[PDB]
């Protein structure tokens, strides 16, 4: 079920909305293995939810049980150690749960494959850049027949947390993710940039870059963890855009990056080598927005899952004269631009800082792809 361009649905109130995100500072000061203790104190139980699902369902598919058996005493010596900070920060999220290294590692890589999105940057008459997003996920595990949902992506809504990391109790980046996952999919740099990252399908895809990893070409860099990197320690859009263009990736990706002043937001479109495409806003030429969801600009969508075209209406009836939180969240709440797996929608102004984020629902009749 989809429908008419929404209106009025902002501030979040009534059946699509299902409640604040709550903030955490992140002390980037402290040892990685500590920087997400105080946040496992309270998520930590529902983390444990999370991989007990997961868990369990895979036993259900595979009954001998040896899939989990590798998961808790193989993966992590399959992988190799990580680079700092993130084995530290995933160790210490173990130690302090009491969930396999392995299940952290697996959750970890969950975020480089199962997620969907819509990234929308739109540049307003005055230069004025919005970067909004919806985060999707279905790992497709578990139906609850009695809601009408997916488990897995039902679980992330208790898990998704808004991060101030500090350092020397400066802001240096913001972001949404989800408590025990290290990298970042969502996020900002005051008065800098602001980037998204949505998941790209190819044949060269994710699937074959954990196996050149496995067999020893680990010259690539995890999706996730690149754009935490570049969320940390970058300090312009045009630096990031520049790592994020040309970065070996173990997965293809689009990443939807905005900056700070008129003409500064683009996707890029990335196989794990390269970049197949940067598109870049042109506001002299008419081009004020870039929207980005799972598929290829210049290919047409999955016949049976097109937000692009939608989200595109949606902004073309609102025009660039009337653009804010307002009515980017009114478009991020119009079906099937939210839909049953949509978790959050994250809104970011990075010249104002400013950034919010809503957990989602989508009652019935609504769309699960
Ligand atoms: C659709 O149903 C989902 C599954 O719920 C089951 O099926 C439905 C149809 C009912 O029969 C229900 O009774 C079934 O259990 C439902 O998922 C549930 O979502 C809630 C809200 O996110 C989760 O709540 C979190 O619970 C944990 C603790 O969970 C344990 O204890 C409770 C209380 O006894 C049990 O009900 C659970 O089964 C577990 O045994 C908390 O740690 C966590 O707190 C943290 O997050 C909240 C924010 O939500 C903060 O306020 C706190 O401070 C904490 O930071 C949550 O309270 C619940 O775990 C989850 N259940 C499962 C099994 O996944 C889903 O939301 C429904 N969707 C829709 C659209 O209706
Ligand atoms: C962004 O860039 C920064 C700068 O390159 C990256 O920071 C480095 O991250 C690596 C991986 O975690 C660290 O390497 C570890 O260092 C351990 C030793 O750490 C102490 O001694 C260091 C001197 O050798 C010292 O620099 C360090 O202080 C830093 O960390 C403290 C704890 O967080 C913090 O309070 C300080 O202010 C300072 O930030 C420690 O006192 C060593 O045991 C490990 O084996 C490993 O080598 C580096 O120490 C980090 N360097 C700095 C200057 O922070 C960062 O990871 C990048 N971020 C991302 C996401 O990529
Ligand atoms: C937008 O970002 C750019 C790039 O970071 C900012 O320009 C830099 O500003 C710093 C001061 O923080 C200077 O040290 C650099 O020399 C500047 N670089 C360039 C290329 O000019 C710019 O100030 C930001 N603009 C706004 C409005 O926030
Ligand atoms: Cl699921
Ligand atoms: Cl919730």
């Amino acid at each position: 079920w989809t429908e008419d361009c929404r209106k009025s649905t902002y501030p979040p109130s009534g059946p699509t909305y299902r409640g604040p995100v709550p903030w955490y500072t992140i002390n980037l000061d402290l040892p990685p293995y500590k920087r997400w203790h105080e946040l496992m104190v309270d998520k930590g139980p529902m983390l444990k939810i999370i991989v007990n699902s997961f868990k369990n369902m895979v036993n259900t598919f595979v009954p001998s049980g040896k899939v989990m058996q590798m998961v808790d005493q193989k993966l992590p010596d399959l992988l190799g150690q990580f680079s700092g900070p993130y084995e530290e920060e995933m160790k210490g999220i173990a130690d302090v749960t009491e969930i396999p290294l392995g299940e952290i590692i697996s959750f970890n890589i969950f975020y480089e494959l199962f997620t969907m999105a819509t990234s929308i940057i739109t540049e307003d008459k005055k230069g004025h850049l919005l970067h909004v997003r919806n985060m999707d996920f279905g790992i497709f595990l578990g139906w609850n027949i009695n809601n009408n949902t997916w488990v897995i992506t039902e679980e992330l809504k208790p898990l998704t947390v808004n991060l101030d990391f500090q350092r020397n109790s400066k802001t240096v980046f913001k972001a949404t993710s989800f408590a025990g996952y290290v990298g970042m999919l969502t996020g900002f740099k005051p008065g800098q940039f602001s980037l998204t990252l949505n998941e790209r399908f190819s044949m060269n895809g994710g699937y074959l870059g954990l196996l050149e990893w496995i067999l020893g070409k680990k010259d690539a860099s995890w999706i996730g963890f690149i754009t935490r990197s570049v969320l940390e320690n970058a300090t312009s859009y045009e630096e990031a855009k520049n790592i994020l263009a040309k970065t070996k990736l173990l997965a293809p990706a689009y990443f939807i990056l905005g900056g700070n002043q008129s003409g500064e937001g683009c996707v890029i479109t990335r196989e794990r080598k390269d970049s197949l495409d940067i598109y870049e806003l042109d506001p002299k030429q008419g081009r004020w927005y870039v929207v980005q969801t799972n598929y290829d600009r210049w290919k047409n969508p999955l016949f049976l899952d097109d937000r692009r075209t939608p989200a595109q209406t949606c902004l073309k009836r609102t025009t660039q004269e009337s653009l804010s939180f307002a009515t980017l969240y009114d478009i991020l709440s119009t079906k099937p631009v939210l839909n049953k797996l949509t978790v959050f929608t994250a809104l970011m102004d990075v010249t104002k800082n400013h950034y919010e984020a809503y957990l989602r629902d989508c009652p019935d009749p609504c769309v699960g792809w």
